[PDB]
């Protein structure tokens, strides 16, 4: 009744009356508007079914021959255990039709079935096979452990966790040192840095910047306000320290202390806003070509709107409502041509609904895949009330694994004061929406926090004292009645179907290196040898870069996948929490290059015995051929996003034979193919050209089926030049995509630039 609004402040690490001291009306019209609209998806939210609830609680975790294994199956009220032997390619239905006449000695339409220690559900109209939990648990060589959950269960679930040319006035600045003034619609300007009153666009943007050559600092803002109403007319710009900046917030500097600021003033020219959508629909040589086939490009070329939205000449209102009148009649766009329009160079509002349009039709795993892309368009958003915060904030509400990363990708940014006011916004409006999900991520908030101060712990002693006492300090830390409560039985941030329990204190360790990261450990009674998870716990190091190039490895994993080719990627999970705080998964049984070369005669023997003893007889089989694919898989995934600074120390290989990197420090700007790997794919034979030709083949076939997904890795990266990364700022950093992927040449001039390539890293070998 008077807590949620106290946690929501304490969860979003600002105040809600930090909102109201603005004395803003497009705040408070954000805040009223975005309750009603969460509160109505937390009203049907309730209206749904049981199977409907678990599709928003726990969604299914789904794969991108007459096979049988065990299953041990029980129930929630009893501690009996009933295990009986069932197939691969079987419902789960049929599994739970096995499981009832278990239990008539000692209808299955009303039961799901629950991951023992696990938020997760195996429901639907799908094989065994197609489940992520039940492939996990066969290469392990470890029964599955389900719980039969009945449909009142689901349901009391459910209802205990409910809720004239333009002219502007310079005045005067006041800054510190020993103004250039443009106007423009998105990329590129409006006139130079010369246009009409009338022939202003809605989305256009009032460019400064402040500079003696050495430059000081930058001001933007929009000429017409949240009401479609032009600004008028004294205005002070808060700057933010640095030519001309047109792709920053529209948003003063929060620091009125000690920022400069600029006092600008706009004439009066009646009380006139921006003419309605009704009364739109009346009104170098190429581009003119183009502009002028623009009806044929309606009816025969309609993934070409981008092309054509670009030659439009937005400086001039008659071209605007002529292309206006296409874009509602324009027909639906895919998924691929909608990420496109997203990008800063397509400003209008009415392209972006467009967009937002075409997106609705994105399935939540295919969401959840560029979400981290579509929280970026945020920061090119003018307004806080947009089509793309409505769009993110409903699919949050439908799917609590959205919302969860959601709200951590928001939260992150927090400590970044031009998406401060905009992110907590979202996230206090999700709250009002999802009060148990709010309940749930606050366990995570307490136990990041008590991460920090023990980090904080372990950083002073390591100076202080040596290793080993500084790691008994910690467990010493670790013990007591704060540090046993806050960081056990919570879900995980890096994954939310994971349960974080029990706390192995004497597992737990941390690294001798500059910033100290903790090693955590976890078990589960319930759960077994799927609760022994772990987690690292990194602070001081941005880790943006470490997550978008895992992000792209597991997109480049599930590409590969839809063409029916594994090439067994280990795609571990990694997510910032704040400022210079996130967290790392932890891939257990798996070990570095280093740790195993340092009993084996020579240094291309390491690895294979390594591979001999966690694989015995005819197991180390299937342990060279999980190897030839990982290496191959990572090969072209460490070639195309440029990958450097590659030695043994960051690069891991699993008890099961599969080869991953870590460590992701520097990207975009060769692959490197040492002979300590090309002797593990020869099976240990100096000369094996068979099995060499065998791995040649997967790296030329994971290359080729990333060239025809090429405009998607294009599309992807162009959105994430918004987050601000050091290593993607620039048009040099795409530019490096084009050059190792190739994508002006055709399939066949790229495959043999390719094999010249592939001979380079061999010769070096
Ligand atoms: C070796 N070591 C590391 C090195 C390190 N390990 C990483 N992981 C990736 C997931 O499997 C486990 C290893 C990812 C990463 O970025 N850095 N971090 C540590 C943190 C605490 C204790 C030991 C640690």
């Amino acid at each position: 009744k008077k807590l949620i609004n106290s946690q929501i402040s304490l969860l979003i690490g600002k105040g809600l009356h930090e909102f109201d001291s603005l004395r803003d009306p497009e705040v408070n019209d954000f805040r009223t508007k975005m309750r009603q609209f969460c509160e109505e998806a937390a009203a049907h939210r309730q209206q749904l079914g049981w199977v409907e609830w678990l599709q928003y609680s726990f969604p299914l975790q789904l794969e991108p021959s007459n096979r049988a294994l065990l299953v041990n199956v029980k129930f929630e009220g009893s501690e009996e255990s009933f295990t009986f032997q069932v197939s691969t390619k079987d419902m789960p239905l049929a599994l739970m039709a096995c499981a009832l006449r278990k239990k008539a000695t000692v209808q299955p339409e009303e039961y799901a079935l629950q991951v023992n220690g696990r938020h997760e559900y195996l429901y639907g109209n799908y094989p065994l096979c197609h489940f992520q939990y039940i492939c996990s648990c066969l290469h392990s060589g470890l029964t599955p452990h389900l719980t039969m959950v009945h449909s009142s269960s689901i349901l009391a679930m459910r209802d205990e966790q409910s809720n004239q040319p333009f002219s502007i006035e310079l005045i005067e600045g006041r800054k510190v040192n020993a103004v250039q003034a443009g106007l423009f619609h998105g990329n590129e300007m409006l006139c130079k840095t010369d246009i009409s009153v009338c022939d202003l666009p809605r989305m256009a943007r009032l460019c400064f910047a402040l500079y003696a050559d050495c430059p000081i600092a930058w001001a933007n803002l929009m000429l017409f306000d949240y009401k479609d109403q032009l600004k008028t007319g004294e205005r002070c710009l808060y700057m933010w320290p640095s030519l001309l900046n047109p792709a920053g917030t529209v948003r003063g500097n929060p620091n009125t202390e000690s920022a400069a600021a600029l006092v600008i003033y706009l004439p009066e020219v009646a009380p006139v806003y921006f003419p309605a959508l009704e009364k739109i629909l009346e009104l170098e040589h190429e581009k003119d070509l183009v502009w002028k086939m623009r009806h044929e490009v309606q009816e025969h070329f309609p993934e070409a709107l981008a092309r054509l939205l670009l030659v439009t000449k937005w400086n001039k209102h008659e071209d605007v409502a002529q292309m206006l009148y296409l874009l509602c009649s324009w027909p639906e766009l895919p998924v691929l041509s909608a990420l496109e329009l997203l990008d800063f160079s397509f400003p209008d509002c009415y392209v972006g609904s467009f967009a937002i349009k075409s997106l609705r039709k994105l399935t939540d795993d295919e969401l959840f895949q560029y979400l981290l892309q579509l929280v970026q368009v945020l920061k090119y958003e003018s307004y806080l009330d947009c089509e793309l915060t409505k769009f993110l904030l409903g699919r949050a509400l439908a799917n609590r694994k959205i919302g969860h990363f959601l709200f951590w990708h928001l939260r992150s940014e927090m400590h970044v004061p031009s998406v401060a006011l905009r992110f907590g916004l979202i996230m206090e409006a999700y709250c009002r929406g999802s009060t148990h999900h709010m309940k749930v991520l606050m366990k995570q908030g307490e136990a990041l926090s008590k991460l920090k101060a023990l980090n904080d712990f372990v950083k002073v002693s390591s100076q202080k004292t040596t290793k080993p006492q500084t790691k008994e300090m910690m467990h010493m830390c670790m013990r007591q009645e704060t540090y046993m409560e806050a960081l056990s039985h919570l879900q995980s941030p890096l994954d939310p179907s994971t349960l974080l329990e029990e706390v192995c204190v004497e597992q737990c360790t941390f690294m001798d290196s500059k910033m100290k990261p903790l090693w955590i450990m976890y078990s589960s009674e319930e759960a077994g040898s799927a609760g022994n998870v772990g987690i690292i716990f990194k602070n001081g190091d941005d880790l943006r870069q470490d997550m978008l190039t895992l992000q792209m490895i597991q997109l480049m994993d599930v590409l590969w996948k839809q063409e029916g080719l594994d090439l067994r990627m280990t795609p571990y999970g990694c997510l910032p929490t704040g400022d210079r705080t996130g967290l790392i998964e932890v891939v257990l049984h798996s070990d570095t290059i280093a740790n195993i070369q340092l009993t084996a005669a020579f240094n291309k023997d390491a690895l294979l015995n390594w591979l001999k003893s966690k694989n015995p007889g005819e197991a180390l089989d299937r342990a060279i051929e999980e190897f030839t694919l990982s290496c191959a898989g990572y090969c072209v995934a460490t070639y195309v996003l440029g990958i450097g600074d590659r030695h043994s120390d960051n690069i891991m290989i699993r008890e099961s034979g599969q080869l991953f990197h870590i460590d992701f420090g520097h990207f975009l700007g060769p692959f490197i193919l040492t002979y300590d790997f090309v002797h593990v794919i020869q099976q240990g034979k100096t000369n094996n050209s068979e099995k060499f030709e065998r791995f040649r083949g997967y790296c030329e076939r994971a290359y080729t089926i990333l060239r025809r997904h090429g405009l998607l890795f294009l599309h992807l990266f162009a959105l994430m030049r918004a987050a601000g990364l050091p290593e993607l700022s620039c048009s040099k950093d795409i530019q490096y995509l084009k050059d190792s992927l190739a994508l002006g040449k055709t399939e066949e001039e790229a495959l043999k630039h390719f094999r010249v390539k592939f001979n380079e890293a061999l010769r070096e070998s």
